[PDB]
């Protein structure tokens, strides 16, 4: 079955950046729902195994009964795992190999900045924003809709912002771009190298 | 210019269904951020005008380069000035026409409340549940995803209910079926039998 990780550090471990209210039900109640449903469905096809990173890079693969389903809570359970990990309460530093990718997909880092906020701001309703490794192995700013991961579309997300409005509602209630400025302040850029890393040599 | 029209009571009426700094930052942020966009983008073609209702009711005819962000903010003006006025702090009853037709679609009043709370709370993301009559004068429940309006399908909404998580989650957090629930205490039958009156007067 697929379970819930634990918060590899304490729910007020972000604070004042993100609240320890929202690190509770974010992770006990909105996650934790995401796992329940993914297994309740994949019960019904035990026969397609349950490596969800497989199964959600492409979703008609997936039996049709399930599929939507899959796609929303094995997507809101990928989305929010690595979201856990991407956060850290001590500061870190863009690796250097990270910030030479980015000087040349943006330019700058300033670039990649501004890309990544705007792509954040302007994703209408719920969703992610994402920094991904192309099939090209460069770098790409996107932003996705509701659980819909960028695995889907055969990219490799090494960073991701949850923009649904319960991950800064409580927080910084309308003021989205608040919370994403207060999101660069808590990137754990050790997960982004490692996620990075992975992205090339598994190429 | 479309203008944000007042709420028609005071903010903290709904107590104890919806909280006054919901009702608060719902009204004076949430649509009036809507209402500012919808005007910047109609400011772009003076020659289309300013009716939205309209406008959404065939998007297709709205110029390519503004049609998203007036979909997106032309709807969410739309959807919620029609969600102030089916509030009410005094409780109501259906009207008796209205009743017959809920009970010829759905089987009873009841099972039109399972039906609208099933639509209002399997609604993945951010969106809408609605009550609306058909093209044949029937009634049917939907949702639809952030402020896409089912009058872009040439139905016309007599209900509506605003499920992204910045209407309730104040008040109820990740519980959106106790927020449905008390959605029901607060309804203006009457706002929905004028409406009611209204789309089968127009066909
Ligand atoms: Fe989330
Ligand atoms: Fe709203």
């Amino acid at each position: 079955a697929i379970l819930l990780p634990d918060l590899p550090y304490a729910y007020d471990a972000l604070e004042p950046y993100i609240d320890a209210e929202t690190m509770t039900l974010h992770h006990d109640k909105h996650h934790a729902t995401y796992v329940a449903n993914a297994n309740a469905a994949l019960e019904k096809h035990p026969e397609i195994g349950e490596n969800l990173e497989v199964l959600l890079a492409d979703v008609e693969q997936i039996p049709a009964d399930i599929r939507q389903s899959l796609i929303n809570n094995g997507g809101g359970h990928l989305n929010h795992a690595l979201f856990w990990e991407l956060l850290s309460p001590e500061k870190t530093k863009v690796t250097a190999e990270v910030a030479a990718a980015i000087n040349e997909a943006f330019g700058s880092f300033d670039d990649f900045k501004a890309a990544f906020t705007a792509a954040a701001t302007t994703r209408f309703g719920s969703g992610w924003a994402w920094l991904v490794v192309d099939k090209e192995g460069k770098l790409e700013v996107t932003s996705t809709a509701n659980q819909d991961t960028p695995i889907s579309q055969g990219l490799k997300p090494i960073l991701a912002l949850d923009v649904w409005e319960h991950a800064y509602y409580l927080n910084y209630r309308n003021v989205r771009p608040n919370y994403i400025k207060a999101f660069f302040e808590v990137i754990n850029w050790n997960t982004v190298a490692r996620l990075y890393a992975e992205a090339l040599t598994l190429e």
